[PDB]
Order: C-alpha cells, then structure tokens, then sequence
C-alpha cells in the first residue's frame, strides 16, 4: 500500500491552520467528484486517491483526529484495502453493519465538532442529508473554500487546458447564436434574469465548442453564465484566443452587445455570480441546476434561487437535429468499417492462439484511427473472453489478461468519438461452437434487444416503459441483468447523456420523442462462465401505423449502428418470425450501407466478411 | 341554475365578519375535497356545491369581492355552466387560456390581498404552491379555522355517524394490538415518538374496523394517534359502545397500559396534537402523512415534522396475508356465482328489447345481494351500451338511458364489498354479431390482459414495469387507452387502494411482493361508437422458474375474478398458442371454482350458462 502516514498528518495539521478555518475542524471530507460532476476526474482533482493510496474510480474518504475511512462499493473492496496502509478503515458500502458517514461521524465525533468538506465539489443534495444529521447530534458543516488536500499535495499537476475545437453549421445544424437567443425566450417566460451552467457538456453544445480536458467526453473546463443582455464564459488558456476560435465566438468585431461574450478567469466564477446576486431586484430569478454544486448554489440568495432537474440546455440537446442525426449516422458508418475489419481479423487471428483480451482492444483502436474524423475512444474498450465477460465494470490489467480462444465466448464493447459523432456498440461472438446454454441466454437477450428496437409507441411514451420489453424472455426463464436497458448519446459529446433513457432506476426520464438517440442494450452475465450483451445505438423515428388515436403520432427505434449480430450464438428455431425477419433485415441493411462504404473505402477483405455473416437465417 | 345571489352575498359578509377572521379576506377558496382527503365527498362536506348549484365530483370555486370562479375538468364543462347562474365565471381546466387559480388571483385582487382557505381541507403541497405565488405579487393566504359555507349554509346535512363493524381474526390474520406493535417496532427505529393517522382506510386496517360514513368505501369518520406507550383515537358516537366494539377494542378490561385506547371526541384532534407536540424534546418525531391537511401538519412544529410519502400502514396492508387473501377468493367466488346469473339473464331478456343500461345495472346489484355477507356496491356500477362504452367516466341519467340490442357492443364494470373482501370486474359483450373492427380492437385489449397476468418477473418489479406490456398490441396498430392498466385492490377496504398499482402515470409506486392484489384492466374506447374493457383482480404469486439468477425468485399473477371472456368477440385466429392456452384454461379454471360452487348453491341454470361460456377455443 501506498505509505500515508505523513500526509495524514500534513491533512490533520491543515483542518486546524487559520489561514485556511477560522476554528479548527475535527473531520474533513475528500470525495471523488470534481466541480463539474464531471464523469472522468482529472489527474488533479484524484484527491482521494492522493490522500489514501487506492485510486479506483468511486470513493469517500473521511479523516478525523484519530481515524481515516474510505467509503467504496463492491468493484473495489479487494482494490482498496491492498491500496491503503494500516492508517485506513474500509467502509464496504452495501454492507448490512457498514455504516453511513453521517452516523459514523456522530459515533467518533467530540462533542459539537465542525466537519468541514471543499463546497465547489458537493451538491446541495449531499450537503443536506450530512449537515441535517450532524446538526441532530450538534455538530456543524463547514464549507472550507480552500482545498486541504492542495495545500498539502506538493506535486500536484496542473489542470488540463487543451485546445479547443469549433464545429460548424453542417456539424450543428443550428448556431451558438440561435442557442443563446432560444434560451432566451425560456428565460424570459419564467422571469429568469440569470441562467448560470455547470455542466461542461452544456457548455459544449451551447457554443458549438468541444475540447480533450476530460478524458472521453469532449469537453473543456469552464463555466457559463447567460443573462438576457449579455454571455460571460469563464475559461483559462490562450486557446481561447486561436483564430478559429475568435471566428466562431465572433470575440472580433463590433457586433450587436446582447451577443458579445464577456471571457473571465475560469476562477472568477463564484465572485461573478456573488456580483450579480447582489444586484438582483426582489422578483429576479437565477436558473441552476439541482446537480450544480454547493459552492455555486448557495453563492446564488435563496429567494432567488430557481432550482431545475433538467436545464433548458439539458432538454435541447437531447433532440438531435437533422444535422446532428446525420453525422451520427455518418459516425456510425465508418465505426462499422473499423469493426468489419476488426471482426474479420479477430476470426483469422483468434484460431493462431495469439490474440489477448488487450491485443483485441488494441486492434480496435488501430482500425478506428483509420477512419476519416476519428477523434478518440468514446469510453475505454471492454474486452473480455470467457469468465470476465460476466464481470460487468471489467477493465484490463496486464497480469490477468486471458488468451482469445476457439472455447469461450468473447464480449467486445467498445465506441468512438468522431467529429461527426459518437458510438458505443457491443457484440458477443464465439470462434468455433458454443454450448446450448450460451446460446440459450444469447437468444434471450436478442429476443429482448428486438422487442425495444422493433417497439411501436405513441410520441411522448417515458423511455423507461420500454424497458420490461428488453427483460421479457430472461425473465420468463429466471434471469435478469442487473443494469439498464439504455441511456441518451451525444451528438460528438458525452457518450452517457441524459435525460431520455431506458432504465428501471428512473421514472424522472423525459418523454421520447423523433431525434432523440439512445442505446438498446440488454445482456445476461453468467458469474465464472461468460458474458453477453447486445447494444446498438437507435435514433428515435416517426411511423406511420394502421390506425390513428388521439393524433399524436407514433414513434418506433431504427438502429445507427450496423455491425452483424453473429448467428451461431443464436437458437434459430425459438425466433418468432418477426424476430427472425428482423434481423434478416438488420442484415441486408448492414450490407447495403456498411457494404457500400466498404467498396468505396476499398476494403475487400472486410466486405467479403460482411457478405458472410450477413446471410439470412 | 341555481340561484346563489344571496348565497354570495351572504358569503361575501361572512368574508368580512370579525368572529371568524381578524381582518377582512379579499378572496375565499372553496375546494371539493374533506378533511381526510377522502374519494367519496359526504354530503356536509359538498360546500363547492353548495355556494355554486354545480354537484359534480370535481371542482374548486374561488369567491373574490367581484367575482366567483370555477375550476373544473372537461368531464363537467357542459355540466357547470347549466348548473351555475350569471354569478359564475368557468374555468375550463386542461385548456390553453384557462389560468390557474393563483395568476388568475394575482390579475384580480387589489394591493396587499388576503386569500383565505379552510385548512383543514387542503394538503401543504396546495398550500405552497398558491402561499408562493400569492406572497410574490404582496398578497398573504391565511388559514381560516372557520368554514365559511358552513356559517351561511342553514340547511347543512348532519355528518354521516352510521355503525361500526368489527372483524375478527378469521377475516383479518392479525389482531389490531399486532399491528400496533410492529407499528411502533417500525416508530422505535426512526425514533418517532407520535404517528397521527388521517385516512380512513388506515384507522380501519389498523383497529380492524369497518364502517360505512363514506359511500362505497367501507370506513368511518375518524383519526388516530399512535403514540409507543399511548394510542388516541378520535372518533364521535354511541355507536364506540357498542358492545361487540368494546369487546373488540379490549374497552372494558383492566389491560395493560400501552393497549388502552383512549377516546376523544373527533373535533379534538388539533388541540390534542397541539398539546402533545407542546411537550416534544428536541429529537423527537412525529410522523404525518405528506397527504395530511394543511391544519394537522402544522400543528406539528417543523423542527419536529416526519412526512412520509406512504406511511407504515398503507405499507403493511398493501400486503395480503393468507387470511386476507384466502377471503378475497370467497369475496370473488360470490361475485362470479352473481355475474353468471346476471349474463345468463342479460342472454336471455336483451332480446326481447325491455333491457336498459340502468335496469341491466339494477340487475347486476340484485343477484350480488342475493349472496352471503354482501355489505355494498363498491363503486357505482359502469353499465354502457353503444357510444356511451366509449364515456369513461360514464354514470347513468334516466333520459340517455340506452336500451341494450343485439347490434351493440355492451360493457358492464361493477363490483362489491363482501365482508370476506373486495371486487372489481369489467366484461365487454355482444349479444349476437360484432363487427370485425370491434373484434380486432378487443382482441389488442385481451392480448394486453394476457401479456399482464401471464407475466414472469423478479420479486420487487415495480408495477409501473408492467404496463407497457399491457399496451404492446394497440399501439403497434396505433391504438392506445388513456388510463392506467390497473390500481391496488382493499381487503374488504377501499377498491382503489395503493401503494402498488401498474400506471404509466407513477414511477414511485411499490415493489411487486407476492400478496399483493392489483388490477389488469387495459380497454379500447372508439368515441361514438364503443368501449371495451376487460378487468380481472389478480393475486401477486411466487412462480418456479427454469433457472435461479441472483436468488430473490420471481412472481406472477394469478386470477381471482372468475368470469368468462366472450369468445365471440375474439379474432381466435390472431391469438399466439401461449395466448389460446391461457383462455381455455383461465375458462376451465372457472369452470371448476364457480361451477362448484353453482352446484352447491342449487343454480342449475346459470351453471349451464357457465359451462357453455367455458368451451375451449
Ligand atoms: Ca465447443
Ligand atoms: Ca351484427
Ligand atoms: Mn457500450
Ligand atoms: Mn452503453
Ligand atoms: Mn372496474
Ligand atoms: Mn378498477
Ligand atoms: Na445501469
Ligand atoms: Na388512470
């Protein structure tokens, strides 16, 4: 483990510095997330794993006087007590007799002690529950503005700055401008004056931007405030001042002032916001989102303080356009190309007894790079043979990186960003013949995959009603998989987007309606043995149907993503005819579109693959 | 219409009087609901009535100096504006114009109104909502403790007081001081020291009492509050000492301390609450309903307030132990026996052309008496024939009274209370040849119905999951029915009882567990033209199943309705294999139960009937 004596005592020693509490505190709070809730932390926001030695990618630590503990969930209690030395107390969460941190704070905490926590990295969600039960027992929550584990993380690197990229009108379909001033008109019909945005994606989309300082989701760090006459955006970095980039955000000309960002130090956010509150007339709204962090929320009075689930920015981006829907299609063809290559390989490869669990995901990667666009790795490839294909969160490590062979199923999951779009595909595949159970759940799980692609709904029916569709034929037999059926995509942004899905974790999701694009994923985890999922990406489409209720209209799913669903894996004679012409279909489509594009890009080897396994069962 | 000129007038002065507010109120809401947010509105409590001519089920009326309004929905558009002189102004709720009640407020009052409500009758999330946006435009709400119709309402009916009605362990598996136990078992670990209940159903389940204060609903005005040493129960009436409800209630044994019930009138409930929050320490609980009055939850101090969406008693009775579900088969095994003697009779007399929806209605409640226990209708029987089938909330009016034909599609939907228990039953018939498209849409309606109760999934499947799978077959032609596939089912208690349900309308209803009892009722409704709906009460079952993921097991549904499905309206060639099996054998299994119970009951004639509606297809 790593050694952290010290640097607890440097932590302990800080929770009672004046220069940063102006009493001590007797506990101090290191949670995972970053002030963006961003889902990838960068290398200098992995305070937890600073301060403790394990650096999975769900944590809380909390030291006291006497105690450090770490909270973390089931992929990481083996990670966790390895990681850390005989300072740390591991907190299983799950667990029966695991406590929570509120109780475990009243239970070690002196009498009226202070627990203070860095504002900017919470939510007022989790700052409520902690601060109501230390209350109860009459401790207080501290905000302390300066991070503790900084002041003490001599080596810590330096917030990633990257360039940032600008996408036009035949990317977008609409301009930044056209955003703003749609915004807007939202604000104004709620007497909104301030429209303050955190989320890094929103950001993105609302300026037509993208950026590499999170890894995966293509994005920037900055922050965004939006009045009714003016834009402020809080960025660091020349980059904002590339030629491109002052094109595209019009920073030089004379233009029209309700149009003119105003560019600030990305750290001047909360004085900007306290600025602007304190000028507010008693009617005057501010929008933030519920998710935004304390530090922002509370900066913001709360008579003033017009809290949302969903932003407006949030709700907008989840309809792509026909812009955006077409370079997501665009995206997906050439994601296609890569995998026809990729799985074409894999079937001469596999049999030589060489290929591994990371070669194939390095492969991937190779024949991706090939394709016009190609941006990165939409989130890091699962590739998985045999009994870590039932391990759902499976990420490589050199050590127990198994050998691809003619024995086992093989899982690859896997996707790209593109400046075109964004993919995220899995197949399951076997390399000679499977048993009659493997093919038995794989059969069950396609039977589910078609029920939510091939569904029929009326215009507005909640993503998450399609959900038991996809569970239909694992139930029936006795199983089940524990995650959800699908989430939202970006249009060249984060691959897990809200607020459409199709999960049994949320009835909060919003209403499908055409443009919006979400994965259909189902898949049967079988612990020791195998795994097998099913996703592709489908964009919501209008349908025209026999009858016509209420008008309204109706809605069904078409597939982006067209890579063949093997059919060996497949119990052919238990297909209604509906499946079995489903994926007929699906099939010729492949060829049609992905075989296209094949001949075009000169790949003969890869159509000749295609053509193969896109025969009619 | 009726006249309510002086009504107002009267209600105007009583606005301004000083006994009854301590200054003047500017505008006054009269809402439809009572003080225990009950389904059915007693008689005293119909003040919106009163004050405006207009008696439908739904409707808040808003006196201001100058005007009176009228909210409504579009069942009673028609119905207000005849019922309701030149005084009123409608309020046509679902529509574009239409304001809500506090921006239509807002645009009428002068500066620095008072609004003024009987809290007793409104819950806090009303409250807040109009409080809100009252106090932004400078104006107050203000609770008025005294009714303000009943001052002015001379003629005013006495409140219902009617018998109370004791059940025994037979009827109920578990005595009331169990439940009070395991109520203050579930007190103890929250460290809540009070539970005031306010629903009727609650005190019933929770004393197992019955009454009949409230039409089809079978229980009594009262509250209670559950204290861990203590219980009060607020309740007025001779009809406490009754001695089989002494004998119940243990009144006059010299027992143990904590089981002594003691009784206050029913008007003392505030100022018992008042008193015993008086006497709270700082971390003490009260639990409350988030449902309750206005007037009940703020009488509990907010440091001290526990709402709850669902309280522990609406939790525990949701679940049906054996006693309770064994009755509930006997409730329906009745039920059924009455349903073939009234279908067998509908066969035989429609023909003659005398039949009408009334007197068909009539009918239905006439062989339902002629059982044992049968206490009421559980709601007011939905008898519709033709165009009216496509009403959903049709109720009969002697001059749109159809007669019943052999070229008319024919719903009835009806239901009992039994001492044992609790129905719920629709059936859609034709008495001699339906058109294709009737039998195309009931055959969607019945795949639907089978798709439910045929259903396999994990124990705690929220409901909600399952309604889709009810809908599969109209929407893929289109067609879809705008309420919910089915609702929560009372043991001998309300027939709409929650906290379970399968709605596309709450993503926060309860895990499926086995002993739950539900409905399965989607329909089809053509307007001008028919209806169709096909209802069964259906038991929540544990269900073996090939294989075994996760442990946990699966469920199913099991009937309890035993009535036959008319196969003439059936497209037979159009239903799955899986589909034809479970109608033959849903129709043997009636065969067998109620067959049985015809031949012990001496009624050859409808066992006739039931046989011959029991074929196989
Ligand atoms: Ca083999
Ligand atoms: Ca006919
Ligand atoms: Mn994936
Ligand atoms: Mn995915
Ligand atoms: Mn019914
Ligand atoms: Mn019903
Ligand atoms: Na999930
Ligand atoms: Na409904």
């Amino acid at each position: 483990p790593k050694v952290t004596s010290e640097l607890l005592r440097q932590l302990r020693q800080a929770m009672r510095n004046s220069e940063y509490v102006t009493e001590p505190i007797q506990a101090y709070i290191i949670p995972s997330g970053d002030a963006h809730q961003s889902e990838y932390i960068a290398p200098c926001d992995c305070r937890r794993a600073f301060v403790s030695g394990f650096d999975g990618s769900a944590g809380t630590a909390i030291i006291t006087e006497e105690h450090a503990a770490m909270w973390t969930d089931g992929r990481y209690f083996l990670q966790a007590a390895k990681q850390m030395d005989s300072n740390w107390t591991l907190m299983k969460m799950g667990l029966k007799d695991t406590p929570t941190q509120e109780d475990w704070l009243v239970s070690v905490l002196p009498e009226g002690s202070r627990v203070g926590v860095d504002p900017l990295i919470i939510p007022t969600d989790y700052w409520k529950k902690m601060a109501k039960v230390l209350r109860s027992a009459g401790h207080h929550l501290i905000p302390v503005k300066e991070n503790l584990v900084d002041k003490i993380w001599t080596d810590r690197p330096e917030r990633p700055c990257k360039p940032l990229l600008t996408l036009g009108l035949d990317y977008t379909g609409i301009s930044w401008k056209d955003k703003v001033a749609d915004l807007r008109l939202k604000m104004a019909e709620r007497n909104v004056m301030w429209f303050v945005v955190t989320a890094l994606d929103e950001i993105a989309w609302l300026f037509n931007l993208r950026g590499s300082d999170v890894e995966h989701n293509p994005v920037f760090f900055s922050y965004a405030i939006i009045g009714l006459e003016t834009i402020m955006l809080f960025i660091d970095g020349d980059r904002i001042d590339a030629p491109s980039v002052k094109e595209h955000l019009l920073l030089d000309l004379g233009l029209e002032a309700e149009y003119r960002i105003q560019v600030h130090p990305y750290k001047s956010i909360l004085s900007e916001l306290k600025a602007l509150c304190a000028d507010l007339s008693p009617r005057e709204k501010v929008w933030v989102s519920d998710k935004a962090s304390y530090a922002v929320s509370e900066t913001i009075p709360k008579d003033h303080r017009c809290c949302m689930p969903y932003t407006p920015i949030c709700i907008a981006k989840a309809v792509k356009n026909s812009a955006e829907s077409e370079g997501m299609r665009r995206a997906h063809i050439k994601d296609a190309v890569a995998l026809c290559e990729l799985f074409n390989w894999l079937e001469k490869e596999v049999p030589k007894g060489g290929v591994t669990e990371i070669s194939a995901a390095d492969k991937a990667e190779e024949f991706r790079r090939q394709q016009a666009d190609f941006v990165d790795l939409s989130f890091p490839t699962i590739s998985s043979t045999g009994p870590t294909g039932a391990i759902i969160h499976y990420a490589p490590v050199p050590e127990t990186n198994r050998t691809l062979s003619l024995d086992e199923v093989y899982l690859i999951d896997s996707g790209a960003q593109y400046k075109d779009g964004t993919t995220d595909v899995t197949r399951t595949m076997h390399f000679e013949t499977p048993t009659a159970y493997e093919k038995e759940c794989f059969t069950y799980v396609l039977k589910g995959h078609i029920a939510v692609s091939a569904a029929v709904f009326p215009t507005g029916t909640k993503g998450h009603l399609l959900d038991s569709f996809a569970r239909s034929a694992l139930w029936d037999s006795g199983l089940d998989y524990l995650h959800g059926t699908g989430h939202g995509v970006g249009s060249f942004l984060n691959v897990h987007e809200g607020p459409c899905g199709i999960s049994y974790k949320t009835f909060s999701d919003e209403p499908l309606e055409a443009g919006m694009i979400v994965t259909d994923e189902p898949g049967y985890y079988e612990d020791g043995a195998f795994g097998i999922r099913i996703e592709n990406v489908v964009l919501v489409v209008p349908v025209k149907t026999k009858y016509n209720f209420n008008n309204r209209g109706s809605l069904t799913l078409e597939p982006l993503t067209l890579v063949p669903i093997q059919t060996k894996m497949i119990d052919v004679d238990s297909l209604t005819d509906k499946e079995c012409d489903w994926l007929n279909n699906y099939h010729l489509t492949c060829r049609d579109v992905i075989g296209k594009e094949l001949q075009k890009q000169g790949r003969q080897e890869a159509l000749e693959w295609l053509i193969r396994e896109t025969q009619p069962i």
